[PDB]
C-alpha cells in the first residue's frame, strides 16, 4: 500500500497517494469532482476523479461499478483509459471512496467548435479518430450512446479520445441523438453512435449544430426536415402505434439533396453524411465500414484499426444489494493491473 496524504478543495476532502502532486480543480464542477495533477511516477499531467457518494443506493452503487468495469476495458488509442484506480481503504469493511486516474486531456470538441471551424483535413483526421474508436468500443458490444461534442476530448497533436463525462451537479445530447431512440427505446443498434457521428461531422464542417431541436418533438421535426418522412419500408419495421400514428400524422417531407445543405463542402464528405444521418437504423453505415470510405483515404490503415476483447456485460442484467455492488467494486480495485509506462 502507498503513503496517503490528505487535502480539502473547494468544499470536499481529497485523500490521495503521494505519487500524485500539485492538485488543482478543473472544469469548475463541469466534469464532477475531477483535479489536475502531477503523477510522479511517470512525470505527466494526469487528472484524478473522486466519485460522488458511490455507493449511496443500488442504482449508485450499480453505475459506480459500471463505470470501473467499463474503465478497466478500455485499451485503445481513441478511447479514455484507467492508468490508475485507488481508494485510501485497507479493507472492505471501510471502503467508501473511488478514485479514478486517467490522462489529462488539452479541450473539449465543444469548446474547439465554439472557436473556429475546422479544415476539412482536421475534420477527415478527427472523424476518423471518432471512428477507429467506435469500431473498438462497438465490437465488445458496448453502444455509447451520448456522443457529442463536449464528450471528445483532443490534445494540441490533434489525438482524439471518447469519454463519457456523464450530467452536471451548454450542450443538449438531444441535438445529437438518433430518431429511433429519441420515442421508442426498443429497435436499436450501435449505429445509434454513428448517427451521433454524422451529427457532429456537420457541425464540424458548417460551424452549426445540425439540428438544434427545443425538445423531443422539436427535434425529430429538425430531423425529418432534411432526411425526409419515413418512407412505407421504414413504416413497417415501426411497432409503436404511437410513434406510427404520430410520424404518418405529418405532413410528407421529401429527402433533401445533402449537397443542396452542405454546400461548398468536400463531396466525399457529403457522401459519408448521406451514410451515416440515414432514418434506417438498419441501412446505416458501421463504424467499420466507414473507416474504409474513400473520405478517410489518407488515414485509413486495416492493419491498425483493432478490435477489444470481449467485455462480460452480464452483470448489467443482474439486481444486487449495495453491499453486493460495493463488494464487486472492490474486488475490481484490487485486481487492477497498471498499463505499461514508457511514452
Ligand atoms: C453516468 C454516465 C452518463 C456515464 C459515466 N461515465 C462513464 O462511465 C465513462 C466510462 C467509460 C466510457 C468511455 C467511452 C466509451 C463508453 C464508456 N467514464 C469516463 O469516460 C471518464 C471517467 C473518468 C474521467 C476522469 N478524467 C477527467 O475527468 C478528465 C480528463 N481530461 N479532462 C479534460 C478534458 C478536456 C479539457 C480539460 C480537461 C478531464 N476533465 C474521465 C472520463
Amino acid at each position: 500500500r502507498p503513503t496517503f496524504y490528505r487535502q480539502e478543495l473547494n468544499k470536499t476532502i481529497w485523500e490521495v497517494p503521494e505519487r500524485y502532486q500539485n492538485l488543482s480543480p478543473v472544469g469548475s464542477g463541469a466534469y464532477g469532482s475531477v483535479c489536475a495533477a502531477f503523477d510522479t511516477k511517470t512525470g505527466h499531467r494526469v487528472a484524478v476523479k473522486k466519485l460522488s457518494r458511490p455507493f449511496q443506493s443500488i442504482i449508485h452503487a450499480k453505475r459506480t461499478y459500471r463505470e470501473l468495469r467499463l474503465l478497466k476495458h478500455m485499451k485503445h488509442e481513441n478511447v479514455i483509459g484507467l492508468l490508475d484506480v485507488f481508494t485510501p481503504a485497507r479493507s472492505l469493511e471501510e471502503f467508501n471512496d473511488v478514485y479514478l486516474v486517467t490522462h489529462l486531456m488539452g479541450a473539449d470538441l465543444n469548446n474547439i467548435v465554439k472557436c473556429q471551424k475546422l479544415t476539412d483535413d482536421h475534420v477527415q483526421f478527427l472523424i476518423y479518430q471518432i471512428l477507429r474508436g467506435l469500431k473498438y468500443i462497438h465490437s465488445a458490444d458496448i453502444i455509447h450512446r451520448d456522443l457529442k461534442p463536449s464528450n471528445l476530448a483532443v490534445n494540441e497533436d490533434c489525438e482524439l479520445k471518447i469519454l463519457d463525462f456523464g450530467l452536471a451537479r451548454y450542450v443538449a445530447t438531444r441535438w445529437y441523438r438518433a430518431p429511433e431512440i429519441m420515442l421508442n427505446w426498443m429497435h436499436y443498434n450501435q449505429t445509434v453512435d454513428i448517427w451521433s457521428v454524422g451529427c457532429i461531422m456537420a457541425e464540424l464542417l458548417t460551424g452549426r449544430t445540425l439540428f438544434p431541436g427545443t425538445d423531443h418533438i422539436d427535434q425529430l421535426k429538425l430531423i425529418l426536415r432534411l432526411v425526409g418522412t419515413p418512407g412505407a419500408e421504414l413504416l413497417k419495421k415501426i411497432s409503436s402505434e404511437s410513434a406510427r400514428n404520430y410520424i404518418q400524422s405529418l405532413a410528407q417531407m421529401p429527402k433533401m439533396n445533402f449537397a443542396n445543405v452542405f454546400i461548398g463542402a468536400n463531396p466525399l464528405a457529403v457522401d459519408l453524411l448521406e451514410k451515416m444521418l440515414v432514418l434506417d437504423s438498419d441501412k446505416r453505415i458501421t463504424a467499420a465500414q466507414a473507416l474504409a470510405h474513400a473520405y478517410f483515404a489518407q488515414y485509413h490503415d486495416p492493419d491498425d484499426e483493432p478490435v477489444a476483447d470481449p467485455y462480460d456485460q452480464s452483470f448489467e442484467s443482474r439486481d444486487l444489494l449495495i453491499d453486493e455492488w460495493k463488494s464487486l467494486t472492490y474486488d475490481e480495485v484490487i485486481s487492477f493491473v497498471p498499463p505499461p509506462l514508457d511514452q
